[PDB]
């Protein structure tokens, strides 16, 4: 559209922008327009978070220490599902990753893949990972299937805020204000928040902004039940570690802003 974006459909993601649209979070989400059909699709109708920018560069970290629902792992069991998609994906970053079963069948089942990915990533040791960047010269870089390590991590945040301190300064207000945010949403401390990104864009004007997106696996708990989004997850137990993620977020870009 104009100053919108289409996004494909799904029922999940609709009832937590239905929410989050009346939610503190508010703020640090695309505004949500409705629904729409066209060329023979569904799809969610949504703000282009890049409308307001002149060049911006784009950074996506999948955020938490658990990346897969958990009726994928106790569905994993009762009824086992191997991928072809998701062995290759993994033989072309990690040959011999797979077991010499995983070899034979040319598949693995998807928690096996996410959780071989979450602990490649710095995700199992961060509680978040970057999955894209694109930058002002026109660059960008989606591998990031082997950043792992601390420092690792660190070098890529500097070479996307680019030595500007400011820039910097303005994505930890971002993110301290959030945090805020989350710590008394209803619809956090009520929802398990997997697969979902905060994106980072900012300009050579100085704008700067976080979003949350990706709200295809954000599902409601059980009446009256919440999370901490900070223990440790154990399968039974629900958690996150969406805000151990973020806590480490913050940590590490003031430690850049310091520099
Ligand atoms: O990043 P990778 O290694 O390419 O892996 C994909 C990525 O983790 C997506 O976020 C995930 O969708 P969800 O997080 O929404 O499950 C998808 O599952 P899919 O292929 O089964 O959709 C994976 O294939």
């Amino acid at each position: 559209e104009d100053g919108r974006i289409l996004k494909r459909f799904c029922q999940c993601e609709q009832r937590s922008l239905e929410q989050l649209m009346k939610d503190p979070l508010r703020p640090f989400v695309p505004a949500y327009y409705g629904m729409v059909l066209q060329d023979g699709q569904t799809f969610n109708q949504m703000e282009d978070l890049l409308a307001d920018f002149e060049g911006p560069s784009i950074m996506d970290c999948k955020m938490g220490s658990r990346t897969y629902l958990e009726e994928e792992l106790v569905k994993a069991r009762e009824r086992p599902r191997p991928r072809k998609d998701m062995y290759e994906k993994m033989v072309a970053v990690d040959p011999g990753a797979p077991t010499p079963e995983e070899h034979a069948q040319g598949a693995v089942t998807k928690p096996r893949y996410m959780q071989w990915r979450e602990t490649m990533s710095s995700t199992s040791t961060l509680g978040f990972r970057i999955e894209g960047i694109k930058k002002a010269d026109g660059t960008c870089n989606t591998n990031f299937k082997k950043t792992q390590a601390l420092e690792q991590v660190t070098k890529v945040l500097e070479d996307f805020v680019d030595g500007d301190h400011v820039i910097l300064q303005k994505y930890v207000a971002c993110l301290e204000e959030l945090r805020e945010a989350l710590e008394i949403s209803p619809f956090f401390k009520t929802h398990e928040v997997v697969g979902s990104s905060l994106l980072f864009v900012h300009d050579h004007t100085g704008l700067a902004k976080v979003w949350m997106i990706d709200f295809g696996k954000t599902v409601a708990l059980p009446d009256h039940q919440t999370l901490s989004h900070r223990l440790p997850w154990a399968e039974g137990n629900r958690e996150d570690g969406y805000l151990w993620g973020l806590d480490n977020m913050i940590c590490l870009l003031q430690g850049l802003a310091q520099s």
